[PDB]
């Protein structure tokens, strides 16, 4: 308790001293209340002009419109502490899981440079305005690196002073840089050196791509086995445990001298031990502490999402399989079946899943797995939207499984060839589209990112109709040489100036390895669309009036793009459709 948190929270005390009041209408019951203090501040959601005035049919559409207009007591609940047997499987699914992950690969520091590189091209690294304006100033300052000197020291020491979360079905926990900083020296291996990759981990996907997932879900689909499961959790972040975050710890075990002593502070000090602050409009300030739940840098959390989420999915796999009897006690044999079951099939059924952070699916070895639900409750992985002892309803076609918040189709070429395409709702798409984040976009800035989202379309969504007409009208609107942009940045190959057709060969042919004909396309008119009612049953506008005229008439949008951004080198991509050749 306070001789960990204490110094961080003593540090705050003197910086408001003027302010400090132990306010009696607090509004926590979970989390730990020490004070408050006086402040006054909040970034809405701003509408892409250009994207919009090339989509004019979705704006009569509620779906779309409704996006870009605009629980907390969830992150205030308690979960219970497992039982004897269920802290003995993870303990020894953890060790044995960690060993695996550790066999082709090696623990290792990440570097100043590493991370000066990562701030001076834009990675979503959740830091805070204030002593310097931006990241990419502070990194070019001799000054901070003196203060992450200081606070790496006291690390090193056991001790912490500036590592405090500031909050923000979500919740982003923004520190500062330098406290950022020591997260991804200690633990930014995870996500650099790609342990969470599918040659790596066999259940995980990190690397893989949106035109991978679709592969792998039907790999999975060969297997022998029951239906495919993809239950969600219920507040994923909100339900990891202490004995979850202990577990995740013992990769420590796996390292040695400075990096180990590094990494068991994160752990123990910011992990285990949480400082928070946050906005209450009764406008303070208020600094709360709880020692579980999820709250690290969102990459990290990635990974530790992805190991925590394949031990638990092994379980109520080994669950399934009866390899254990009962949650309150395992005895000594069933201590040696649960690890001789890894030691044999363990790999094997890992490679039965598909896990992405809190995201999964599995095709268990049979569908005794639907009701295995004691070791997954008592963990704390409550399933989303089913009652706590219902068995679980799974997906007999892999087309139809929900993953990253996309399924997939199976398309043929005229040519013969397959590919497994990612899909969602169309609307999902053009809302999206239609919004950017933060304030002083010029109008350059606005179309070079409504070229992005063009430039995604035509390589992962080219067989919704409306989409390779509207990414064809996009990059027809934008100048040829603009390069695409994002603010905060799976592999994004449309993220280039390169020629689409080419890039499309290559992710879809050449790198392929679902793929064993490398011949090349050599039109957008050999790729083809889905089925027309397979269109429109995901959303596809085909067969309206509004969408006709738009079609017919689309130069005419086109040209008043072009005429707002002025006389810039432009080229028409809309011949490249059949219905635009003459
Ligand atoms: C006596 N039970 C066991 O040792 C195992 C169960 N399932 C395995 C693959 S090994
Ligand atoms: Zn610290
Ligand atoms: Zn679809």
């Amino acid at each position: 308790n306070l001789d960990i948190i204490g110094k961080r929270i003593e540090k705050i005390k003197q910086e408001h001293e003027t302010s400090w009041h132990y306010d009696q209408d607090h509004p926590y019951k979970t989390w730990a209340y020490h004070g408050s203090y006086e402040t006054k501040q909040t970034a809405s959601s701003m509408v892409n002009g250009v994207v919009r005035l090339l989509t004019k049919p979705w704006d009569i559409i509620p779906m779309v419109t409704q996006m870009a207009m605009t629980f907390k007591e969830k992150v205030d609940t308690r979960t219970q502490e497992p039982k004897e047997g269920t802290k003995k499987l993870m303990k020894i699914t953890a060790e044995w899981l960690w060993k695996e992950l550790g066999k082709k690969k090696t623990p290792r520091m990440c570097t100043r440079e590493e991370f000066t590189r990562k701030v001076r091209s834009n990675a979503a690294l959740g830091a805070i305005f204030n002593k310097w304006k931006s990241a990419r100033e502070a990194v070019e300052d001799s000054g901070f690196w003196e203060l992450v000197d200081k606070e790496r020291n006291l690390h090193l020491e056991g001790k912490c002073e500036t590592c405090v979360y500031n909050m923000m079905s979500r919740a982003i926990w923004y520190m500062w840089l330098g406290a950022r900083f020591l997260e991804f020296e200690a633990l930014g291996f995870l996500n650099e050196d790609h342990w969470f990759s599918r040659e790596n981990s066999l259940s995980g996907v990190e690397g893989e791509g949106l035109h991978k997932l679709g592969y792998i879900l039907r790999d999975v689909s060969k297997k022998e086995g029951g239906a495919m499961y993809a239950d969600d959790t219920a507040g994923w972040d909100t339900r990891i445990t202490l004995e979850d975050l202990k577990n995740e710890e013992m990769v420590t075990n796996h390292m040695e001298g400075e990096h180990k002593k590094l990494a068991e502070a994160i752990f123990k000090l910011t992990y285990q031990n949480k400082v928070v602050r946050v906005q209450r409009p009764t406008t303070v300030m208020d600094i709360i502490s709880r020692r579980d739940q999820r709250g690290s840098g969102q990459v990290v959390t990635y990974g530790l999402n992805t190991f925590t989420n394949m031990e638990a999915q092994l379980i109520r796999q080994m669950e399934g399989e009866g390899v254990f009897k009962s949650i309150q006690h395992l005895t000594v044999t069933e201590e040696i079946a649960v690890k001789n079951w890894l030691v044999r099939v363990g790999r094997e059924r890992l490679s039965r899943m598909a896990i992405s952070g809190d995201d999964c699916v599995v095709k268990p070895l049979d569908d005794r797995f639907a009701s295995a639900l004691t070791a997954l409750n008592d963990m704390g992985k409550v399933r989303k939207d089913i009652q706590q002892w219902e068995p679980s309803r799974g997906w007999n076609d892999w087309t139809q499984v929900p993953f990253c918040s996309h399924h997939f189709h199976e398309l043929i070429m005229k040519d013969g060839r397959v590919l497994v395409v990612p899909c969602r709702n169309q609307d999902e798409l053009i809302g999206r589209a239609r919004i950017s984040q933060g304030a002083g976009w010029s109008l350059r800035e606005t179309a070079c990112l409504g070229k992005s989202y063009a430039q995604m379309w035509s390589l992962m969504y080219f067989h919704r109709r409306d989409l390779r007409l509207a990414a064809n009208a996009i990059c027809s609107a934008v100048p040829s040489h603009w390069v695409p942009t994002s603010r905060t940045t799976a592999t994004h190959e449309w993220m280039t100036t390169e020629d689409m057709l080419t890039v499309w060969n290559r992710v879809w042919i050449q790198e392929n390895p679902w793929m064993e004909d490398k011949t090349p396309v050599e039109s957008w008119e050999e790729i083809p669309y889905l089925g027309k009612r397979e269109d429109q049953w995901c959303g596809s506008l085909i067969g309206l009036t509004s969408r006709a005229t738009w079609a017919k008439n689309i130069q005419t949008a086109i040209n008043q793009v072009r005429s707002l951004i002025g006389n810039e080198e432009y080229t028409d991509y809309m011949p490249s459709m059949k219905r635009f050749r003459r």
